[PDB]
């Protein structure tokens, strides 16, 4: 009753591995940790050896616990783990040896893209989102099942103990959860679910329809359940985590990575929304109780159920492949700048691009509107136009991108975006937080504790722990313990409406590939 | 005599005068240089001096003299000497005070625009090109006979000494002759009237219809002669300059600056070109004994005449705004390299652009493909796209649209590129010379002696003077005293085609302004 009390939160990441260690002022009070090798095989590549994720995360709790407990040394332990998770992405492993079959190909990766075509053709009949009412997605390579397929298909050990009966399939919320718990659980959450392309979104059950259809045996999927709840304990050894962890721990919160930041963003009403810079782009706005669909290609995805049939939240997802990217490949690819902060000064040092528009759109155009055609461009330039205007056309061209998503969102769900909370890196830049505003015309929420997406899956956990009792106390403690930056919209009708119709043009001379 | 012979040449460019004293072996012995005042009332207008652009040549004859007599002790005396000239600036001076009404507007100077739009549409029906089976000129700001129309609408002194009969209108060589003269002289050569559009291209006689439509009288035009022959002797003392000389001196040579450097690069037969790779580029080949017209807007024109009523050789010209201006603003306002040398290094260090086309139309595209709605644009690139890249896409896009020109010009002139010989400080970059021999299949030869401009008037000076006495003997003084590197092709015609291809697309999404 005096004894501070902490949620333990797994942040599987794309390139790295952390645990994060939240107390119950929602503040992260310890955190370790580990990259992984991201293996490049043949170009377009990408896969992760599974037991090094594992090991990065065993190896994250027990550096982050004795971290803590040298900060208080009255902690017997902690009251639940949540983990949150880089999505689809998956791995394949023997249910007795517990070792994975293979390595385990990422979200990114073009290996399936044949296969993509195969299962559009021989199925949807030409159409990519033929099962789209049933899942919210269009067939494309990021979603699990088309790798669950290839690895069948194309890796002999995992054909084999298919008909041997021994395989599992998981996304790394399930791969992780299995190994945590000793090979005990073999659950997924809805969110994660949400991704393989196997589930039914409305009933947030698997279809037998498309597994049959998928020619993907039901018997190599793990359990389905809500967000918050209990999932398993953790028993295993490595790194000595059972031990560091003192009393066993349950593993009460599993989430995926998008959707953990919606929820670590306190975007528990519809409108809300949150949009996460990184290397690309990820906006989701909560769209109700109810799921909504895309005539725009946008994806349709849950947002987070709180506890067996608690309600569950739908929300809507797109996309920007180059944000911090663009940013980065100005400074290391271009010489355009050297320091970080220099990209904002010298953007601001102009009133304005002047003429130019800079589409960066160096792996096609997403969002509402799909091209793989599309490729890095830059329009309008004279003697004039310097790196400064070419660096503010950049920040420019992100916001636009993300105005016409959020156009497609509103529309494809009704609904007006009431703010929009930010995190990311890029969300330090102060000039593409104020275009953002005006453009969309609403305030954007910069959070100063920068640990939202990990916080998503400590919430989880806690609040089906009691460590939170209700989102109102969540809210509640959010607001007395995290500050944010506010930022407002600050622009003109006239203003908006040039940059648009300027960036419309601009988009049309952007096809280039093939 | 048999003891060494010199001469002189005059090199009167757009921002400074240049005296450079050959010998009999075409070396330059001695140089100096004096820049003169450009003086700017409105934007778009450009004027200059004529009596500083007077003083300078003497200072810069006088100074270059005393230099070689203290180091040449085999130095006497002049042969003669040649003037090469900045055409179509135009210089409106009185023949009783001998001296200039008013400063002379510089050929890049706009103010003529209103006159030239009136003249399309009064004189052309809305045609730029009606008088350019005469002249082969199309209407436009840069041509003498439009700046000797507006000074008399706009200057109350030209407009009033033009009543009196005491005007004289004439390009710059005109007025150095004249000045140099005392002004005993009054002659323009066959290469500075075509640039007039008052001069007929046939009979490379002024033109009564031309005259008579435009409203110029012909009594205040000088007299057309050859580009090498007797004009006048040096009787001024201006800056000690008839001291310097010590014994008369004839001018025997007199030719305008593109033309003189198809002359001093040795294109005397059909097919022989030059381009200069400067600020931008101009691109003049011979086509033989008669006129060709275009029907691509390249400018037909004289190429060169040796001796008073002598064979006549034409030309076809095009030029590219932006080449070196291209270089500079890659460092200048990019940051893209720091030393010019950086430049070639660092587009070698790449094998290819690797699908991106830099089409660098910051002040619209000329050449075949006039357009000034064009701007400078970037398409194709992707995260693997860098400075090196872009760096050499600017370079081939100078080469192609050089390639572009070349080809227009050979279906004008019904004849093929023998060779191209190259000057300009942009002939240095050994890259930039390698592309353009691969994309247009001849060698490009790349003097040594790289005075190339003032070589010309310096030939034809002593061509009429018998320091030389024909054009083989030019050609065999060339070889025998001076280097030239040969760069030849060596890409494929694989590559060529899908260079010139993708080039072809990239044109396309230029169009910006308005
Ligand atoms: N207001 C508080 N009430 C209870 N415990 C706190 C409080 N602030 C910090 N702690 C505990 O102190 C330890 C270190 O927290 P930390 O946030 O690093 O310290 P601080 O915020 O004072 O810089 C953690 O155990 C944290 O739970
Ligand atoms: N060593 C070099 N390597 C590459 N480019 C050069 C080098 N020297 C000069 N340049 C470029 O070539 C141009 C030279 O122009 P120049 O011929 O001197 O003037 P103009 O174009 O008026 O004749 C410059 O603009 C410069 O950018
Ligand atoms: O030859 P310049 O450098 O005087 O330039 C004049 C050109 O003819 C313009 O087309
Ligand atoms: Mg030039």
């Amino acid at each position: 009753p005096f004894t501070m009390k902490y949620v333990g939160s797994i942040d599987q990441g794309t390139t790295s591995t952390r645990f994060i260690i939240f107390d119950e002022r929602q503040r992260p009070v310890s955190v370790h940790q580990v990259p992984h090798t991201q293996h490049t095989p043949h170009p377009g590549w990408l896969e992760h050896d599974p037991m090094e994720i594992f090991r990065s995360a065993c190896k994250c709790m027990s550096v982050a616990i004795a971290k803590l407990r040298q900060k208080d040394a009255s902690f017997r332990k902690i009251e639940a783990i949540g983990i949150t998770n880089q999505r689809e992405t998956t791995v394949a492993w023997d249910r007795v040896t517990k070792e994975p079959l293979c390595y385990a190909p990422v979200w990114n990766d073009l290996r399936t893209y044949d296969i993509t075509k195969k299962v559009t053709a021989e199925l949807g009949g030409g159409d990519s989102m033929f099962a789209s009412k049933i899942t919210g997605l269009p067939v494309s390579t990021y979603f699990a099942a088309f790798k669950m397929r290839w690895m069948l298909e194309n890796v002999p050990a995992v054909a084999d103990a298919c008909r041997r009966g021994t395989l599992c399939f998981g996304t790394i919320d399930t791969w992780l959860m299995y190994k945590l718990s000793g090979g005990k659980a073999f659950v997924t959450d809805v969110t994660n679910a949400s991704r393989t392309f196997l589930m039914d979104l409305r009933t947030r059950k698997w279809s037998p329809e498309l597994c049959e259809k998928l020619k993907i045996p039901m018997e190599t999927l793990p359990e389905i359940r809500s967000n918050s709840e209990l999932f398993g304990y953790v028993e295993t050894d490595e790194c000595g985590v059972a031990a560091a962890l003192n009393e066993r721990t349950p593993i009460m919160g599993s989430i995926g990575d998008q959707q953990s930041a919606l929820f670590g963003n306190m975007c528990f009403e519809k409108g809300e929304a949150k949009n996460t810079y990184g290397t690309g782009c990820f906006l989701l706005m909560n769209v109700g109780e109810e799921a909504r669909f895309s005539k725009h290609g946008l994806l349709s995805t849950v947002g987070f159920q709180v506890g067996r049939d608690g309600p569950c939240y739908y929300a809507l997802e797109g996309a920007i492949a180059c944000a911090g990217a663009t940013v980065e490949w100005m400074r290391r690819n271009m010489n355009l700048f050297s320091h970080i902060t220099e990209c904002e000064k010298l953007a601001r040092s102009v009133p304005g691009t002047q003429g130019i528009v800079f589409v960066p759109a160096f792996s096609g155009l997403l969002a509402p509107y799909w091209d793989p055609s599309a490729r890095g461009t830059i329009v309008g330039m004279t003697l004039k136009t310097t790196r400064a205007h070419v660096i503010r056309a950049a920040l420019q061209a992100i916001a636009l991108q993300l105005n016409d998503v959020v156009g497609s969102m509103k529309r494809d769900a009704g609904l007006n975006l009431s703010s929009l909370r930010v995190d990311g890196g890029l969300s330090k830049n102060g000039l593409l937080m104020e275009i953002q505003a005006s453009l969309l015309g609403v305030d954007i929420l910069v959070p100063s504790m920068h640990e939202t997406t990990a916080l998503g899956a400590a919430l989880c956990a806690g609040l089906a722990a009691g460590v939170w009792t209700s989102l109102e106390e969540v809210k509640a403690v959010s607001r007395r313990e995290n500050s944010w930056k506010t930022v407002s919209p600050s622009g003109s009708a006239m203003e908006r409406e040039a940059m648009i119709a300027e960036w419309r043009e601009a988009l049309k001379r952007t096809k280039w590939a093939k």
